[PDB]
């Protein structure tokens, strides 16, 4: 059928739980969907939630999942500059990766070690951040999902006020979200950035620094 409902399965086939979201407050339907970020949703709510996806809600995945995590960047063709192609493709070929509704891209990874406490942005470039880490009690939208930029009136909006509807879509190929040394992941980015003038945030390098 639609994508939407094809990779909404695939992310329960796979054991992570989603959430419809509701197409007018374009939030998740539940209030406190963050209690999915540690256990499943009856055999009742999956089938309830099921259909309102294929009935074409948007939904989201909460992070912090199985200690899944997303790397959320604000710019792909940024992200290919930074690390190179080489790197990117090489990540996106072990984990998911999938490019967002504004031209960003969300990598998502399994790591033992999450920031037990919300740590963001990690990286920044001219005192801006350009990449947030995504854990527990947040979420991303998934694939398949779609946004009409029509009622998007502010600067982080790329698509600003157009009849313009994009989706998240595949980088390349459909990979299951596996494990990544997120540590060792960040001192890459940081060794990557620092000539290009991309720097750890201050939270973040304490973290990191341990
Ligand atoms: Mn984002
Ligand atoms: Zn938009
Ligand atoms: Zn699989």
């Amino acid at each position: 059928s639609s994508e939407r409902i094809r990779y909404a399965k695939w992310m329960l086939e796979h054991g992570f739980n989603i959430i419809p979201i509701d197409p007018e407050s374009k939030k998740p339907v539940l209030k406190e969907w963050q209690k999915y970020s540690h256990e499943m949703p009856s055999d009742e709510e999956k089938q309830r939630f099921l259909k309102m996806i294929e009935e074409g809600y948007n939904y989201a995945i909460p992070g912090g999942q199985k200690g899944m995590v997303i790397m959320d960047f604000e710019s792909k063709e940024k992200l290919k500059a930074w690390i190179g192609e080489s790197a990117l493709e090489e990540l996106c070929r072990k984990t998911l990766c999938t490019n967002t509704v504004h031209g960003g891209i969300h990598i998502y990874v399994l790591s033992n070690d999450i920031p037990p406490h919300k740590i963001n942005p990690l990286f920044e470039e001219n005192g801006k951040g350009i990449i947030d880490l995504q854990s527990y009690n947040s979420y991303v939208l998934g694939l398949g999902s779609c946004v009409n930029h029509l009622h998007c009136t502010t600067d982080k909006c790329p698509w600003k006020e157009q009849n313009y509807t994009t989706c998240y879509t595949l980088y390349n190929e459909l990979k299951e979200i596996s494990k990544v040394d997120l540590k060792s992941l960040l001192r890459f980015l940081a060794e990557k950035g620092k000539r290009l003038g991309i720097t750890l945030s201050k939270t973040a390098k304490e973290w990191l620094e341990g």
